[PDB]
C-alpha cells in the first residue's frame, strides 16, 4: 500500500491523493519514491487519465524541511523523481486544491491540464533558500509564462494568486472553492468516457519529440542543485529559515 | 497565371488592391473540405505564392469559416486509403508551411478540425465574434494534425492547448485571442468593415520589407514543421485504421 | 560616458540613456557606451543591473542621423560594419551573465524594444508606449525580435508588431508577454525601486546560478538568430524602400 498517498482506481481515472495533511502535505523521502511507485503503476494500469491532488488545505507545502554523498543521492533521487513525469505515457492532470509551492508547482509545466481553486496559491521560493530550479521549470516555465513573467516567480519568489496562473498560463481553469470539486470531477469524467487510445496517442504526438530535450534540462537542473546544497550560502538561508 | 479571379470549384480566388483572397466556397455543406478542395486549395497557395499580390487571405463564405474535413477505396484495401490520405494531407500542411508570403485569416464563423490546427502557421488571425474553435479529434478516434502537436502548446501554453487538442473543447473567439490563436476579435456587425480596412491599409506598407520580414521569422522554422508534419501524418494513419476511428 | 548615466548603489547598477533632448535615440556613440557599461556591470559587486533612460521616453531606438555619417568607404562598407557593431551589440545582451531590468518610464521603440526579449523582467509606467516600426522604415527584424516575440507573444501578436508596425500600450504588452508589470506613473519609480531594493537583498548566487540555468543553454540559439538577422539588415539598409524611408524619417 502506501503510508503518505491515497491511491484509488475507477471508471478510468487514477486518483493519486497526497495524504500528510497534518504537514501541508510536505514531500519527504518517503513520498518521492511512493509518488514514483504510484505513477509507475499508474502508466500500465487500465486508466485512462492520472490526477493528482492534496488532502484537506494545501495542495503541498513542497519538499519537507526534513554530506557530500547525501546531495549526490538526493540529486540522483531527484533527477529519477522528475524523469518519471517527464516519461508518464498517460494524460496527467493536477487538481490544485490549495496553497502549492516549491516542487509541487515546477512539475505542473509537465502536466497535460492543471485545475485550482480559487484558494490554490502558487509559490516557487528556491532563490529565498539559496537554490535553483528543479522540475524542468529553468525550460518550461520561460516558455509557458514568458520570461518577463516566469523570472518574477523563478529568480525573485512571486507568489501568485490562482487567477495569475491562470492568466499566466500554468493553469487551465479556476474554479470557485465551493464547488471547484464538483466541476473538476464532472468534467475528467467527461473526459474519462473518450477514447482511450486516441487520448493516449494523443499525449504522445505532443510530448514524445521533447523528452530527450526534458531529459537533458532535469540532468543540468539536478547537477546544479547538487552544487547549491554543498554551498554555504544555501547551508546558511536554511538554517536562517 | 490568372487575371484578378482565377476559377476553381469549390474556391472563389480573387486579386486586387495588394491582396489575395482565397474563399471556401460550400456554404451549403458549411465549407467542409472535400478531395476536391484539398487541391483546390493547393493550387490556389501556388498562385497566389507567385501573384504580384503582397498578403495572402483565406476565408469561407457564409456562416461557417470551415466544418474541417468532410465526412472509395484504393486496390490495396483500408490500409492503401489510410495512406494515400496521409501523403494528400502532408502535401496539404506542407503549402502552409513553405507558404512565402503574409498569410492571414479572415474567420467570419465556425471554424473545425484541419482549418483552427493550421491557424498555428498563419501569420495573423482576424475573427468576428460568432467564430468558434474546435478541434474534436479524439472524439472521432483521431490525433491532431496541422502541427498542432507543436504549434498549440507553444502558443497557448500545454494547459489551454491540451484541453482542445486531447479533450475537446470549444472556444469562443474571446477565448481564442485570450490564449494567443486569434490576433483581434471584432464585432459581427463590424468585422467586415475592420478587418478589410486594416488589411488594405497593410498592403501599402513596403512590399519587399513584408515579404522579408515573414521570411527572417519563419525560414528557420519550416525543417521543424515540416518534421512535425511528417510525424502527426504517420501517426494519424494508424488511428484511421483503428477500431476507435470506426467504431 | 558622454550618453549615459552609470551608478551603483544597494547592490543596482543602474545604466540610464541620457539624450533627453533627442528622445535618448541610440547615436552609433551610445552603442559603443551601450556596450562597456555592460562589460564594467557584468563584473562590478551589484547583483541586478537596470537599464532605464531620463526624461519623458525610455528610447526613441536607433538614432537616423546614423544613417547620414557615410564613410570613406561608401554605403557598402557602413553597411557591413554597423551590422558587426549591431551583431557585437545585440550580443552583449544575450551574454550578460547577472540579472537585467528595464525600467520602461515612457516610449519605446525599435532596437530598445526588441532588447526587451532578452531581459529577465521589464518594469513599464503606464505612460509607455512600444512600437517596432520596422516595414514603415523598409527594415526588417532585429534583437533576436524576429525569434523572441512569436515565443513571447503568440505569431499572431508578434505579426502585428513586427510586421505590420501596431503600437502596444503597456497594459497590452503587459497582456502579451513583453513586460512583468505595469505602475501608474505617479507611483512608478517609488513603486520599482522599492521592489529591486528588496530584489537586491536575495542570495546572490542562487540570483546568478538560476538565471545561468535559465538562459546558458538558449545562448548558441540566439547567437545564431541575431547572426542571421544582422545578414539581412545588411541587406535591408541598402533597399530603395529603406533609403526612400530614411529620407521621409530624415525629413520628420
Amino acid at each position: 500500500g502506501f503510508e503518505t498517498l491515497v491511491v484509488t482506481s475507477e471508471d478510468g481515472i487514477t486518483k493519486i491523493m497526497f495524504n500528510r495533511p497534518k504537514k501541508k502535505n510536505a514531500i519527504n523521502t518517503e513520498m518521492y519514491h511512493e509518488i514514483m511507485r504510484a505513477l509507475k503503476a499508474a502508466s500500465k494500469d487500465d486508466s485512462i487519465i492520472t490526477v493528482l491532488t492534496g488532502n484537506g488545505d494545501y495542495y503541498s507545502s513542497g519538499n519537507d524541511l526534513t554530506v557530500e554523498e547525501k546531495a549526490k543521492n538526493n540529486a540522483v533521487l531527484l533527477r529519477e523523481f522528475v524523469g518519471c513525469f517527464i516519461d508518464f505515457p498517460k494524460p496527467l492532470i493536477a487538481v490544485v486544491n490549495g496553497p502549492a509551492v516549491g516542487i509541487s508547482v515546477t512539475l505542473l509545466g509537465l502536466f497535460d491540464a492543471v485545475y485550482a481553486s480559487d484558494r490554490a496559491t502558487f509559490h516557487t521560493p528556491f532563490s529565498h533558500l539559496g537554490q535553483s530550479p528543479e522540475g524542468c521549470s529553468s525550460y518550461t516555465f520561460p516558455k509557458i509564462m514568458s520570461p518577463a513573467k516566469a523570472t518574477e516567480m523563478l529568480i525573485f519568489g512571486k507568489k501568485l494568486t490562482a487567477g495569475e496562473a491562470c492568466a499566466q498560463g500554468l493553469v487551465t481553469e479556476v474554479f470557485p472553492d465551493s464547488t471547484f470539486q464538483k466541476e473538476v470531477w464532472t468534467r475528467l469524467k467527461a473526459f474519462a468516457k473518450l477514447p482511450p487510445n486516441a487520448l493516449r496517442i494523443s499525449k504522445e504526438v505532443i510530448r514524445k519529440r521533447e523528452r530527450e530535450k526534458l531529459h537533458a534540462v532535469n540532468a543540468e537542473e539536478c547537477n546544479v542543485l547538487q552544487g547549491r546544497w554543498l554551498s554555504d550560502e544555501c547551508t546558511n538561508a536554511v538554517v536562517n529559515f
